[PDB]
């Protein structure tokens, strides 16, 4: 699809069999999800952006669909505000900017 | 042009008089710039994202050039760590989101 940026660019995302909301974000490095359960070891990570850091858990190799898309990739679990999908899985599914 | 998103999305912006380095972020709702003076009025937000929120002043109808194209909007400056180009200016120059 072309998406325009009138709105927020809101799409479904399905992860551990569970369909949510997250927002397409080029300006962000990382893909960062609100609390949820993920299976296997995770590793510390803390991350920062516009009022400080927060600390989060860093799963690898973790299988998730993006409008349809599949990826499989590195997810931080942790106290974000939003849902987002960064660079690392925008990459995956062949996203650009394009004006 | 066409910008792929194996490193971070930066460009060359004109504002003030001055030449900055910016983020084109899709992600975010609200342009924001380091401390800088802007001519006419200002009047204080409260703006959030990952780590809280912090204080900025609020500029109304300025112009801006980015990567060589024009356009006027709203502009917040204050202690952000890095400069951003959100939503409310990308719609100017056209800019789409494509997969
Ligand atoms: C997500 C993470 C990997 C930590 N990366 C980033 O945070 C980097 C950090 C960079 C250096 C500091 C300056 C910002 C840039 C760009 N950001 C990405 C960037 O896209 C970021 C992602 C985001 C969205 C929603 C909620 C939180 C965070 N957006 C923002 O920081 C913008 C700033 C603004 N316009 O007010 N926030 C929002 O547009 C926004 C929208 C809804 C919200 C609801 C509740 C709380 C906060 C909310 N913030
Ligand atoms: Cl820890
Ligand atoms: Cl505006
Ligand atoms: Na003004």
């Amino acid at each position: 699809p072309q998406i325009t940026l009138w709105k927020r660019p809101l799409v479904t995302i399905k992860i551990g069999g569970q369909l949510k909301e997250a927002l397409l974000d080029t300006g962000a490095d990382d893909t960062v999800i609100e609390e949820m359960s993920l299976p296997g070891r995770w590793k510390p990570k803390m991350i920062g952006g516009i009022g400080g850091f927060i600390k989060v858990r860093q799963y690898d190799q973790i299988i998730i669909e993006i409008a349809g898309h599949k990826a499989i990739g590195t997810v931080l679990v942790g106290p974000t505000p939003a849902n987002i999908i960064g660079r690392n899985l925008l990459t995956q599914i062949g996203a650009t900017l394009n004006f």
